[PDB]
């Protein structure tokens, strides 16, 4: 059988990460995990680069932009969505993950999923460094991850 | 009239499996399913090729490049989605079955679908080698179909 | 370890399907189904038997005709008892499966279980090619596997 | 693909009726059933043999003889049980309808069900003759059915 | 039509009775009342054999000895089974009627079930003697007529 | 008093393993159980036949044929079944356990009995290696035990 | 990777075994549990050596006596806790277990636990050769394959 997989390795590995303003409390968090993650597995800072964008809206449009980079290896996409009144969350939430998701197959590039989706303030706390871990720092393994693997799979 | 169908014999086909690590206790059941289904109806373990990834999020961009390989006839999709406290689940699931059946329709190749999409763990478990069958093992079993037909369809 | 299973090709297989007419109208998509497994799965249809009897009282002692006769390989039993308002289904389902059962031992051949024992018809439904699948597509699976095994076991 | 069957036309047919006393008043029409299917299926009456019995305890003894006769082509088993307060149904019912099955598989002749096994009175009148049918009728055209699938299978 | 019965005297017929001393109080009144249906039928009480055993578990080896002598026409076992706390009742009664319907095919004998199996202590006196008669009386009438049967049957 | 028992030193015992496939998941783990209680109590893996089937059904016709070998010291029986909506679990369970235990006696064998028989999936968790054990591993120390006593007793 | 285990087979081996009196009738069964594991795995009775001691307070002190002993490969506490109305239970079920545990440590040498701490008398029962087997034994099959894995590892 021929198996592929990525290692968690990130030695020379360069990686764009997205991250969106609103709710920059919470964001913020997931950006530390995020390059972290990077830092203590072998990746240089200096790989790094990073956009901010209002939110999580905003988001696919410049991950389309970074991910088109030739020397960025994967983009890890990073925004905190919480629920409010209205289905607006629903309407962004929708069209942020699909926008991702597209982008990804269309570039052929790993783009990762550190976008928190959360009905209350209190799932969005939890999952932004505290009892349900760290968004950003998920997402940023598996881009590791996805990368390594990509080095022979594409 | 014309008829066109799939025999189940697996002789000479190959497959590619893209298997997501997250959920890997069960995930794993589903993957020696598939693997099983493919051997026992003739298929060669060495014309299988399995691409390991982190998440279902991550299973589309894989497929994507093993579906481009002119030798590999169909493609496996295996994960396991478990609904979280949060709508992460949704939008997960929703954009994991778009991007696979999207490709599939784009680059005119058989992509079947064995990703559980559970409420709960029960559930889940029951999917996986248990009483409601191995999902692994399904989508295994469409994909020898679908391969053959295609011999004549495509 | 000496391991010794039987795959799933059926080619040069010879089969027994031994099915009741009580309830035909759901016996009769167990039979389809069991016909379809096995030709698709390579045996030819000439190479199956059909024998046909009122009830499920009566699969056992066909069966056990074409059980014996050295060029058949496995019998399927095929039947749809559901609960009446009376204990009838149960000493019938009973004696039914023992009986099979049974002959199996006897005769040293496999003869797989294709019989629903349904409590409702909703049940009996679900089970004859609608939602939990055909147990005749099961049963002659199961007989495929079994005669192949026998080859190297018996 | 080799199909038996039985057709449900008589003539030269030779049938066994094993018939209890017990609740006779229903046994009664069970026999008269059973007599008329045979008959008006072409069957000669002289070409029956009936033999009586107290309970439906001492039927299997009684058609264990008749089926071991050369000239009897299926054997009618025919008595009426009724639940009682006691379990002493459900030891009856069970051994009847466990040594008719065995003696047809050791015999390897049809041996048919007219048994009523009835957790009521209003039940018992239901099948002996009135808005459920007469199962002595019923077992009758069985062991028709059989009989002539008998004389290509066995 | 070719009719076979059995008439209900009793002129040299011999008959073997197995009686179990478990709940004596209420068997012996069951051998009392088979005992009387021999003799007023004609039956001479020096052609019947009694043979004891400790419970109604120990009926069926007995009656085994019995019912292979020549010169027993008709076994008639008689005991009484009475529901205890525990599932043992069942056990015990499941294999002694068994043992017995087994006996009497195996032997092509008859054999008579004089075996209360009672849920409560009123149910067994209520069949052991009063007001739903004498089980052993019912066996022993049951006796003399499959015994004449088998005069012409066997 | 002659005292006859079997140590549990499994040197030079040769055992039979049949396991079904049916809940896989789960059978697998008490494979994974029988195959380590008769390695680390001595026994050879090499000494082990293992022999795959279908389902629970299937199991006493495959351990026939295992049990008859004269090479092979005693058989371990391994399946999972779990209750489903319909009576189609007790008619396979009663059949499967009868089976064997006939078997056993027939052959004067041991074969031993870890099939699950659950009335939940969380039943047979526990008993496929979590809380309440693994009942793999269970019935092949039963195996070693009755094969050690064979050696004297048989 | 370098795998450690202790095998089942008690061959030379020699254990030290401390019991309780308080709850005799209990630990007596967990006493001769434990002896009967030993010996059947191979191990010699006079390897044992049995220290009796007041109550479950008392195992310690002897324990680490006995385990100090240079001919001794590992050592069985045996006892039984019951509830009281008190917290008595609570401080020397916890004092019982800590020292156990650290004179294990301290003279870096396998003491198992078949210690019973249980609600009610029931549940000891239970635990002391019953339904949930014999804490005794279990004990002893540790220590068997904890001395083994320390001929290797200490
Ligand atoms: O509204 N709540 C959220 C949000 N709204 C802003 C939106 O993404 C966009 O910036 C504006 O619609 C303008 O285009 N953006 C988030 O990242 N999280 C939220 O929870
Ligand atoms: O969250 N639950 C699940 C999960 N999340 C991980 C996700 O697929 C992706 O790897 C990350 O978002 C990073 O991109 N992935 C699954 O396969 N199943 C789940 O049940
Ligand atoms: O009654 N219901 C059922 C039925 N009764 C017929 C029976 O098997 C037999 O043919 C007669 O007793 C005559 O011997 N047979 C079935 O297969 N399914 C049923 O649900
Ligand atoms: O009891 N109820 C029933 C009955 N008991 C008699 C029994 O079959 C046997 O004749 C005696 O036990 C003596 O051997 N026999 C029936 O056919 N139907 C019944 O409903
Ligand atoms: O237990 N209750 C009953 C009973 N138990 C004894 C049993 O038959 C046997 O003798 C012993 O198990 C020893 O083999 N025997 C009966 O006739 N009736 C009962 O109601
Ligand atoms: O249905 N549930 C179960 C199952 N049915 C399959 C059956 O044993 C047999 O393979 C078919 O009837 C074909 O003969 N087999 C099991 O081992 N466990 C189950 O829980
Ligand atoms: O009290 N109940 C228990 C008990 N008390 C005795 C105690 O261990 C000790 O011997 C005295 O305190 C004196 O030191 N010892 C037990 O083993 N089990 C009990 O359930």
């Amino acid at each position: 059988m021929q198996i592929y997989e990525g290692k968690l390795t990130a030695e020379g590995l360069r990686f764009g990460i997205v991250a969106s303003r609103f709710n920059h409390a919470l964001v913020d968090r997931l950006v530390e995990g995020a390059i972290d993650c990077i830092v203590r597995h072998g990746g240089r800072e200096e790989d790094i680069t990073l956009v901010r964008v209002p939110g999580s809206w905003e988001i696919p449009v410049a991950a389309g932009e970074l991910a088109r980079k030739e020397d960025i290896d994967a983009v890890i996409a990073i925004g905190v969505l919480i629920r409010g009144a209205t289905p607006h969350f629903d309407y962004i939430a929708s069209e942020v993950s699909k926008g991702l998701a597209n982008l990804s197959l269309e570039l052929r590039k790993p783009i990762t999923f550190g976008v928190i989706t959360a009905d209350t303030l209190e799932q969005a706390i939890e999952r932004a460094g505290t009892k349900h871990g760290n968004k950003g720092w998920e997402a940023a393994l598996s881009a590791i991850e996805m990368a390594n693997l990509f080095k022979s799979l594409r």
